[PDB]
DNA sequence: GGCCCTCGCTGTCAAAATTGCGGCTGGGTGTGACGCCCCCACCCCCTTTTATAGCCCCCCTTC
């Protein structure tokens, strides 16, 4: 697609059903400088 | 004092059972939630009356 030549292999190609799961990355994506921390440790908290 | 045996006691090794402890790292959703029996104060209803009226039980009457 870039240069146009021939790939010298020959692909295999042709039609296969796919499926897209829940698991997403913007559901998992996490990042946390300083947050809320917990009554009994003074931990930071668990999860997003 | 010295040789030889059986015996009782504390003790020991061994077998057997009894018991405190452990069981990957981390992450993401969601969902949901005491009683028994007795004793002691305090209050309500028992009764009388009446006005008032809608409601309802009881007995009578119809066919």
């Amino acid at each position: 697609g870039f240069t146009g030549r021939k790939i010298t292999s020959q692909i295999f190609i042709g039609p296969t059903y796919y499926q897209r799961l829940k698991h997403m990355v913007d559901d998992k994506i996490h990042s946390r400088a300083r947050g809320p921390i917990q009554i009994l440790n003074r931990q930071p908290m668990e999860g997003r």
